[PDB]
């Protein structure tokens, strides 16, 4: 009958004090039963039981009866949440002042000192105004969770918060736009913390947790280029080490590597194997690594026409030995026009050593006419040592271990270059990185600290198109979005000279989509029937158009990217022009907004960015908006992880209504549908797309999926411009 | 009635006597060797439309199957035959070229330096060419001539044609490296530095064999580099390693500086992830050039034993274990000093410590056993410190475990290395060793791969084959055209690492070792474990260093000394004879026998040209080619035998006619303590340290199993007599 306060003190228990913090959780919620929480807490209760306990009791009571149901108790266990991480942080319920916050956060080390210097006492007045601390109780339990763990500031060692959701978002905003006049400093910040607190703009985890406190390190993707030396491997594994160290994801392009039995310096020694190398380049990404599991993620690409692409296929599969074996890194397959036209005709592929052909590896991303020639050149001649492959055994022998591990990737570098926002003649796209959504120009380095190399750097973003009412609210969340990560370049660190050149040269940004399943429930359209073809087409325009418009009337203001002159955007070059002609088979919808008026604004002034559109999986930001995993469809209705704090439930936005309107993984009939969708999306996509395929063994004879079905979807891709192709999802 | 085929094609009646002819000329002065014995197992393989060169390869091949114990001489008659057919395939005749149309011609080709033309007048050829006595071909063993064909002969890797001879290969050596060299004496340094190599009195290594006089310039073979505790180290170590297993170097990594697992960074901003990731990288960094990563370069990494993770990189090699906590493609070597050694035979416990937490501990490790001794008892008593408390016995015990087992861990005793060295430990210590543990040199980590302030050790190797001398005294000799040969080289080879040139032209530092010791005791009738052969070793050795540092102090007259000499010991006046174990007294009574006294103050006024001079390294190659005993250690047998390519080689011991019972195997030695006690007393006077094998037979033990005691006993009795470090513990099957 007693119950133990946080002071030490002691008092009888009362279940009204209980009963009415329930009710302040329950507000506008619906089908939630308070006396039915309280029933599965008060039989928990025991003699002497902490008061911190009674409020997690009450928490894992709530949580527990998230269903689909009863979806509103997502809400009432994190509003019950959010609630307890205010006595952790504050001691009280209402956060102090702003002011009073930052000082003492300043003083302990938690927050960087440029917050005190850049704003006056009086300043901070102003931004606490801006604070809608109620925002918190939007928050879903999945939400809160993610929250708790990864993007609130706090002792790593004790456990204790620190602060809460609306001060997280209201210093990264104030970060973000602190070099920005004082004119116009103050209405940004105000606009930008209206966008992340309504979860219209998410953003990264590295920004999330970072942009307030004393770290500079935020990039969070890293694309490297290997050349053909010692001097090169030996900088390309440096540099590996010095980005996975910052916890950042690696795109490794060692196509250029000479294959085995290659002559060196005229024959003086013969080359060993790619293999040895690509074992040097996982451990230095597995460096910084407790161990070999987990860790840094690494993906490494070669064209399909190399010589050991027979033995590189096969470097993930759990059998044979660790002689031939590289497990703990991703492969992309590089693949042109020339090697489906020998799949399809049933032809034969040639593989060639990209040291024993000359210009034929710069042809293969610059000019597929100069590659056919070259290819076809290189063919008749005698004196060039090759290797004769069926196209049908090469091409079944790639989606064969695609299969089995589902890390075998896709690259179509054809169209990676005639749809792009790059000249292939000055800076073409020869790799991608770890998620396979970034397509930027990257050049070798001789040294770690060479100023002539090319590191290759993207920041991140997101729109949740379920908390936008209409497309033309676009025009406000790219000014404010483009601005925003434009600064955090200027803000963040780079440890390597080389990356520092592509980031201020270029200043690329890659901003894309969540919540795009709920998006087509609203509209009532689907994946598989192509419904929703049409919708895509307008709506991926008005991404586009108005993240340009942002990024142009940017250029306006603080000038051009100083490598703007290396962009098609320079010639006058827009994605609507070089877009696969195969899509208007598929999509009819006319362009709605005036791109030809844009033509001649960036014809003039230029663009900030020289890439703006990129769609990344979102696993981790997008369940803080509560959204589907970025542009893939659900598993289920609710999804079930388990957790340190026991089982997190998190339900689909809007279940009450769309319970119908929802179209999950496994009901679907096959990929056809959803890769149409992805081609739309492509003809307004600066960079690429993570586009996934996914199979259901049930569905086919034998319980097997055929190689002709894999083969099918596979030049479906291609047929409608898709770039890139990321996991194979096999159902269990 | 049978026919052979010519080598033109044409076709000929078989002709027995022409067969007999030249089995006749390859017999000439041997003994026990029967022609008709040869004949009979090559007549009955004769096949009707067989090429000539088939027929050559057939008697040779039966000459090389009669080698035995009983008729050693069959070594030097397949071997005569084997010569016979290299010199029709590189000169198309029995008799070489001119040796000035020789050059010219392979000058054109590209398989020579052009560097010789112009160095050398066509006069000049032909007096050289008058130096050359093709006969000492004939002294060759099959072996040998095996290893010629193979390894160290100018020849086309790709068709497999000989371009050249034995004997154009030394004196073309000679004169690349002593090219330099004034008129007035070089053609003589030429002519000597030829008698010596061509009568096998000192032994070149691999790479100088087979490299100097070839356009290529990769010669270095013995690499050291010491890795810091950093990213930008790191990255430098592991670029540093690629560039010299690419040129098929020993690699010597020091990875001790490498703070713990947990270990802070940067005030609390991120922890480490432990010393295994990071020996990981070495790893493929090592074995990035080889073709499956497994004959290429192969690399020792060193740690102290009151390391932290100690319990964990001890267990490497094993087979057992997940990958996740294995490394077992490289050799690892733990180092121990006195104070580790004190608490083993007290029984008590040894503290674990990252070298990141206690300040000077590491430095104090190798350069001061007092200040050592000091900062290791206060940071134990300091509970601030974060520590791990293991048994004395149990650690040694889990060492000597995974040495049992392995036979790859390896143990430096880093104070011996420092208190009995050349180099002041206060200035530049001792940290680490090489591959096969016989280099002690200084180093320094870098922060990036061509930092100028590091300093990667490398170290030129040679041998001086005691079973080709008759006195000791022609050492003096010896040394000086060993000593100026290695010394020209350092200005010959070339360095892909700006440290690795500085250490090089800095200190200068040579490792001349010895060859052919057991059948040297042989013929002094002496053995290895009954410790008759102490004296003796304590007189040789001796003159070895003695002879090795006087060519070397009267060099330093000539062209001055090295840069780095200030750093030494000898520029303060110590000699190896000042610093050594005092325990070694009780072993050895044999007085000195040369002018030490005189020696000392020519040092301190003139100087030395090298750092260092004496290291006793395994030599398997270079010791086939003078059919000696490999190195210092005991032959397992009398005849060994080794299958290769083209069937099996036999190699008979050195004079078995005459000392079949003088000779002590490997197996028929009751223990080790007769064995390290040689080596003791070899330290003595080497600078460097020497690659000291320890040997087990299971079956002179009871159970069939070897107890923890006697190699524990060993491990003891090798630190009693100042022995630096300990390499392979083969144990027989
Ligand atoms: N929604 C809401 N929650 C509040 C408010 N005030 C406090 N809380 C939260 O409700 C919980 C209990 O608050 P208290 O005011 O201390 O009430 P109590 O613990 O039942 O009673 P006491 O013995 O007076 O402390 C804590 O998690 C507070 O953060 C409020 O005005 N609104
Ligand atoms: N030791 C020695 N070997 C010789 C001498 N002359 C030739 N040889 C070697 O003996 C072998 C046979 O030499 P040839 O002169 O060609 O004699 P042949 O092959 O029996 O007779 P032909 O049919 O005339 O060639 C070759 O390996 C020669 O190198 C010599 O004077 N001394
Ligand atoms: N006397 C009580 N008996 C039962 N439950 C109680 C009692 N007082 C508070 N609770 C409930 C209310 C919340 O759901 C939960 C946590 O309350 P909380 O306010 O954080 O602790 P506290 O009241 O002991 O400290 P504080 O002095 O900081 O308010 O406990
Ligand atoms: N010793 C070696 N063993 C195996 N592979 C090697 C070796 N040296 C270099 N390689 C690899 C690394 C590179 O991929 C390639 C050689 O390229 P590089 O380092 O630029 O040498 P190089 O410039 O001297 O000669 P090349 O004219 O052939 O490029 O072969
Ligand atoms: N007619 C022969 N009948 C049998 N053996 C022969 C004959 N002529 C030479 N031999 C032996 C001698 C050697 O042991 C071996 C190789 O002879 P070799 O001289 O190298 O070849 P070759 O005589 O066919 O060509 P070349 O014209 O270059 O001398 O064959
Ligand atoms: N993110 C990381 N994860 C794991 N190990 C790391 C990481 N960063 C560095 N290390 C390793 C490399 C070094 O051995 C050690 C840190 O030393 P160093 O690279 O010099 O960093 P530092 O100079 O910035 O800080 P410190 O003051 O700790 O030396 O830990
Ligand atoms: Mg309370
Ligand atoms: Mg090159
Ligand atoms: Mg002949
Ligand atoms: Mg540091």
């Amino acid at each position: 009958l007693l119950v133990t306060k946080r002071d030490g003190s002691t008092e009888r228990i009362n279940l009204d004090k209980i009963h009415r913090v329930l009710d302040a959780a329950a507000e506008g919620l619906h089908n939630v039963s308070i006396s039915q929480v309280e029933l599965r807490s008060h039989i928990q209760f025991y003699d002497g039981i902490k008061t911190s306990d009674i409020h997690e009791t009450i928490i894992k009571a709530a949580a527990d009866l998230i269903s689909r149901d009863a979806p509103d108790y997502q809400y009432l266990a994190a509003r019950l949440a959010i609630f307890h991480l205010r006595k952790k942080a504050y001691g009280q319920f209402e956060p102090p002042a702003l002011y009073d916050h930052v000082v003492k956060m300043v003083e302990m080390g938690k927050y960087d000192n440029h917050l005190l210097e850049d704003y006056t006492e009086e300043e901070f007045k102003q931004m606490d105004t801006f604070i809608d601390h109620d925002r918190d109780m939007t928050f879903s339990y999945a939400a809160v969770k993610q929250l708790e763990g990864k993007y609130l500031v706090q002792n790593r060692v004790t456990g204790e918060i620190y602060e809460s959701a609306q001060f997280l978002y209201i210093l990264v905003a104030a970060c973000l736009f602190s070099n920005y006049p004082r004119e116009t400093r103050l209405q940004y910040v105000k606009r930008f913390y209206d966008a992340v607190s309504t979860f219209k703009i998410s953003l990264p985890t590295p920004i999330m947790s970072g942009v307030r406190t004393p770290t500079r390190q935020f990039s969070s993707c890293v694309l490297i280029e290997c050349g053909d030396s010692l001097d090169s491997i030996n900088a390309t594994s440096s540099a590996i080490v010095k980005y996975v160290s910052q916890r950042a994801g690696i795109g490794i392009n060692a196509g250029r590597i000479r294959a085995l039995g290659s002559p060196i310096r005229g024959g003086e020694a013969f080359h060993t194997g790619c293999i040895p190398f690509y074992k040097h380049f996982q451990t230095a990404v597995k460096s910084c690594s407790q161990g070999g599991v987990r860790g840094g993620a690494a993906t490494l690409f070669y064209p399909m026409w190399h010589l050991e692409v027979e033995s590189l296929l096969v470097l993930k599969n759990n059998r044979g030995v660790e002689g031939n074996r590289v497990r703990h890194m991703d492969y992309g397959v590089q693949i042109n026009k020339l090697m489906y036209t020998r799949l399809l005709k049933g032809e034969d592929i040639t593989l060639f050593s990209p040291s024993d052909v000359p210009g034929l590896y710069d042809a293969f991303f610059a000019d597929q006419e100069e590659f056919e020639r070259l290819y076809t050149k290189y063919e008749k001649d005698d004196s060039i040592r090759k290797q004769r492959v069926k196209a049908v055994e090469l091409f079944s022998l790639m989606m064969q271990e695609r299969a089995s591990t589902g890390r075998i990737y896709i690259q179509n570098v054809d169209h990676c270059n005639t749809h792009s926002p790059f000249d292939p003649a000055i800076a073409p796209v020869r790799q991608s990185n770890l998620c396979l959504e970034i397509a930027l120009p990257t050049k070798p380095l001789n040294d770690v600290n060479d100023e002539n190399g090319e590191i290759a750097l993207c920041t991140l973003s997101a729109f949740n198109l379920g908390a936008i009412n209409n497309l033309d609210e676009l025009e406000e969340l790219a000014i404010l979005a483009v601005r925003a990560l434009d600064a955090l370049l200027d803000y963040q660190d780079y440890p390597i000279p080389a990356a520092k050149r592509g980031a201020m040269g270029r200043r690329t940004l890659g901003i894309g989509v969540i919540n795009f399943a709920y998006y087509l429930a609203k509209h009532g359209k689907r994946y598989s029937d192509g419904s929703a073809n049409n919708l895509t087409h307008k709506t991926f325009e008005a991404i586009q158009y108005y993240l340009l418009k942002a990024s142009n009337e940017l250029a306006k203001e603080q000038g051009a990217c100083p490598w703007f002159n290396e962009t098609t955007y320079a010639k006058g070059i827009l994605p609507i022009d070089t877009y696969k002609k195969d899509l208007d088979t598929i999509a009819n919808e006319p362009l709605h907004y005036d791109w030809e008026a844009l033509r001649e604004s960036i014809k003039t002034h230029g663009l900030r960015n020289s890439t703006l559109s990129a769609l990344m999986p979102s696993e981790t930001s997008s369940q803080i908006s509560n959204a589907t995993n970025g542009i893939e469809p659900p598993r289920g209705y609710v999804s079930i992880k388990a957790s340190k704090d026991g089982i997190l439930r998190q339900v689909v936005p809007d279940y009450e209504h769309l319970h119908d309107a929802y179209e999950l993984l496994w009901e679907m009939p096959g990929n056809d549908g959803y890769l149409q969708l992805v081609g739309i999306m492509q003809k307004f996509i600066d960079q690429s797309i993570s586009a996934n395929t996914n199979y259901d063994p049930s569905r086919f004879p034998s319980g097997k999926v055929p190689m002709q079905q894999l083969l099918k979807d596979l030049l479906t891709a291609y047929k409608f411009g898709v770039k890139t192709l990321y996991y194979q999802n096999t159902r269990d």
